[PDB]
């Protein structure tokens, strides 16, 4: 059981609330896949899903 398309967006809107979400985690400067790969093509748990919520 995975989350794809609208189901995936519904889950993110519910879990992230008003924070917003991204499909790929930004890399940021001086740093040393995405949610579709982790949660739609593959099954992911709530903890991993919430990691795609933007910051407060
Ligand atoms: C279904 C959950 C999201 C929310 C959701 O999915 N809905 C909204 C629920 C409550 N919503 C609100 O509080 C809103 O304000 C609405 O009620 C409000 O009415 C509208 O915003 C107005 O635009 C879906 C609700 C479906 N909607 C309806 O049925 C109708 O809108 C209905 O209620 C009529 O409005 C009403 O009859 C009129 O009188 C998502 C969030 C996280 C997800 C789990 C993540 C971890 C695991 C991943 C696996 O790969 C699969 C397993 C899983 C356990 C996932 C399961 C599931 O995928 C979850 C529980
Ligand atoms: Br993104």
């Amino acid at each position: 059981e995975t989350l794809c398309g609208a189901e995936l967006v519904d889950a993110l809107q519910f879990v992230c609330g008003d924070r917003g979400f991204y499909f790929n985690k930004p890399t940021g400067y001086g740093s040393s896949t995405g949610i579709v790969d982790e949660c739609c093509f593959r099954s992911c748990d709530l903890r991993r899903l919430e990691m795609y919520c933007a910051p407060l």
